[PDB]
């Protein structure tokens, strides 16, 4: 399938023990799309003095679309020092792996894969 019902748990960035996928833009969405389909992957939601506290490169989930079955339609955008490898809407979050973090919510997203 071109796409994948997933529901993302939703982390407090204070809680995240694992602040990002590796050290090159092609590592790092290799990584994220690895841990979506092995359901191990987390979102944290994008404030002030979140992005600081995570580690570059950035994955991020981006709105590529105007929600099939409660199920927004998302690609992967990877940031490193100001330069985005992707070109998609507003962020949903940025994506980091999951190791047993207790979640504060659950985001329902169909990933392009």
């Amino acid at each position: 399938k071109t796409h994948v019902q997933l529901s993302l748990p939703v982390l407090q960035v204070r809680d995240v023990l694992v602040r990002g996928f590796g050290d090159s833009v092609e590592e790092v969405l290799s990584e994220a799309r690895q841990h979506l389909k092995d359901g191990t992957c987390g979102l944290v939601e994008v404030e002030k003095g979140v992005l600081p506290q995570l580690e570059q490169p950035y994955v991020f989930i981006k709105r590529s679309d105007a929600a099939p079955h409660g199920h927004v339609m998302v690609e992967l955008v990877a940031e490193l020092e100001g330069i985005q490898y992707g070109r998609s809407g507003e962020t949903l979050g940025v994506l980091v792996p999951h190791v047993g973090e207790i979640p504060v919510a659950y985001r329902k997203v169909l990933l392009r894969k």
